[PDB]
């Protein structure tokens, strides 16, 4: 099993929400084996890939977070070498590494706003309302297809702070009504 390789970012740089591929299939395959990745990394939200899976990962106060169901127990490739997991919790579906060289980090939310925004692998910013600790209702029903591959991605409050990490979609008859996420509180207890 190779290392997770950062293959793009979801950009909230300026006044538009958009994804950028920064590596291709073959070169990803090459980098996973060794774990040595020179590539220019930027930003808070990374697109990350394994041999079979592509998903998201979000840096929040110096730690890159994602889902175990995506990342398994794998290292993540870095300029120096494979980077071992800092945090690992299979029940929470959570893994964390040190935040990558080049990254920015989001700040945990302190607002307690319930208006939230899920950022997807397609670079859509989808509005969500807080349902409670770890659930949030989409204002606009989507098929599961649409959200698939956006695990590891942030739910942001209106200040652009992180509320949590997208974990799963609450679906009936193929339609996501709500989403499940790992709250920052739970990260900050995991830390
Ligand atoms: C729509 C996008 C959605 C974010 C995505 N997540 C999933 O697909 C998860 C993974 C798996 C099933 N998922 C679901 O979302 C299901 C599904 C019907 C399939 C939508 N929904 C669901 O259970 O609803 C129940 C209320 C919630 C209860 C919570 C479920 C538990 C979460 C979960 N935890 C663990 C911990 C450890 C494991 O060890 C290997 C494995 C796990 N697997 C898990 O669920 C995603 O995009 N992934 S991804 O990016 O495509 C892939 C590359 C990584
Ligand atoms: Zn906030």
């Amino acid at each position: 099993k190779g290392s997770v390789v950062i293959v793009g970012r979801i950009n909230l740089s300026g006044d538009t929400a958009y994804a950028q591929q920064t590596r291709g299939e073959e070169g990803c395959q090459e980098t996973s084996q060794t774990g040595r990745d020179k590539n220019q990394v930027e930003g808070e939200v990374q697109i990350v890939s394994t041999a079979t899976q592509t998903f998201l990962a979000t840096s929040i106060n110096g730690v890159l977070w994602t889902v175990y169901h995506g990342a398994g127990t794998r290292t993540i490739a870095s300029p120096k070498g494979p980077v071992t997991q800092m945090y690992t919790n299979v029940d929470k579906d959570l893994v964390g590494w040190q935040a990558p060289q080049g990254s920015r980090s989001l700040t945990p939310c302190t607002c307690g706003s319930s208006d939230l925004y899920l950022v997807t692998r397609h670079a859509d910013v989808i509005p969500v309302r807080r349902r409670g600790d770890s659930r949030g209702s989409l204002l606009s029903p989507r098929p599961i297809s649409y959200l698939k591959g956006s695990a590891g991605g942030p739910l942001l409050c209106p200040a652009g702070h992180a509320v949590g990490i997208f974990r799963a979609a609450v679906s009936t008859r193929g339609v996501a009504k709500a989403v499940d996420f790992i709250p920052v509180e739970s990260l900050e207890t995991t830390m």
